[PDB]
């Protein structure tokens, strides 16, 4: 065993190091000047030089100077199973979600209305505050690891910010949608077609190319982005609701939607899938439908889920747009 401090200096440093030389590399955007890092890696060597167990090919130093960041998509656990959504695409088969609803919970539920992403689903992972795993959708229990390149996500922040409301998390998995805006998916077309690269046919496949690329700094110089929509386990951190755990969310520095509403009843929600049936359009990014969700926690859990998906929520889709 090395000696206790030694580790953790070691650690300490070499993690603090790995991270300037990924924001360097892989993002083209460094946080630190250029002489500050490379005091921090003379000191890192002088570590391993005195303690030369610690020198590993794993090291920041022995082995990884160019980079050493590959994504390899192997397969990495959920915290808590991601599923899917049912869904409704008529005002009859909303009615009739409703009305399930309505008998097991009376009328203490109220609807929380979000807009649809049509992108690629994300489940990010934070420990302490720090982003530790970010993973596809795969089969729901697992899916892929793709932290590297969720990583080089503008609106993914590496840290979350501490508030005097919402205390930072022991852990927290939250989920979201990665996509494209339009205008973006336009410009990142033609730029493959410069390089005589076969274009995307639409936004979302090129989102989850985007996003699923074995070398990170090719989704750095992408312009993805991203919408948090939900909670997967959590420790730390007990709200009450789905809306106020947005608030959270936003207090933490996650990305969070602006057009989401509480409904107090079917009639509000209606309002709202008819609103959106008409201005949808006007998103700088693709909306399919509408996502309802019984907002109080408690009541989700007294719903529960199958195995495919919850029976608190349900997605209204519209006609293809
Ligand atoms: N606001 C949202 N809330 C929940 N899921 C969303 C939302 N937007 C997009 N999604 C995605 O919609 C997926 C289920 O979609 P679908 O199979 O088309 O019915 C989710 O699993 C999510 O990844
Ligand atoms: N400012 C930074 O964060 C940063 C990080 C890694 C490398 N670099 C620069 O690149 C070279 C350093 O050696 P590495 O190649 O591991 O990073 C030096 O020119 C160094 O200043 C800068």
């Amino acid at each position: 065993q090395t000696a206790p401090e030694v580790l953790r200096q070691w650690q300490a440093l070499a993690e603090e190091v790995r991270e300037h030389q990924f924001r360097y590399y892989v993002r083209d955007a460094p946080i630190i000047s250029d002489a500050e890092f490379d005091e921090l890696l003379r000191r890192l060597e002088a570590l391993e030089e005195q303690h030369p167990e610690l020198r590993t090919p794993d090291s920041p130093t022995q082995l990884v100077g160019g980079a050493g960041f590959a994504t390899d998509f192997e397969p990495v656990d959920h915290l808590e199973r991601m599923l899917s959504l049912d869904n409704a695409f008529t005002a009859d088969e909303l009615a009739a979600w409703a009305g399930r609803i309505h008998a097991e919970v009376g009328d203490a539920a109220h609807y929380l209305c979000e807009l649809k992403i049509d992108g690629v689903a994300l489940s990010l992972v934070y420990r302490e505050g720090r982003l530790t795993r970010a993973s596809t959708r795969g089969d729901g229990r697992t899916g892929e690891d793709v932290t590297l390149n969720a990583r080089t996500i503008a609106d993914v922040p590496e840290r979350l910010t501490p508030g005097d409301d919402y205390p930072v998390p022991e852990v927290l998995e939250v989920r979201g949608e990665v996509f494209f805006r339009l205008d973006d998916f336009q410009a990142l077309n033609a730029s493959l077609v410069e390089e005589g690269k076969a274009p995307f046919a639409n936004p979302r496949n090129s989102a989850a190319g985007s996003l699923r690329q074995k070398d990170p700094a090719v989704t750095a110089r992408r312009r993805l982005r991203m919408i948090c929509h939900g909670l997967g386990h959590v420790e730390g951190f007990r709200p009450a609701t789905l809306h106020q755990a947005y608030l959270a969310l936003r207090a933490w520095g996650l990305p969070v939607s602006e057009h989401t509403t509480l409904a107090t009843d079917l009639a509000g929600v209606r309002e709202r899938i008819d609103y959106w049936g008409e201005h949808r359009h006007e998103v700088d990014h693709e909306i399919d439908g509408v996502v309802v969700k019984v907002d109080e926690v408690a009541l989700q859990r007294r719903l529960g889920s199958t195995s495919r998906a919850p029976r608190w929520a349900i997605a209204y889709k519209y006609p293809p747009e």
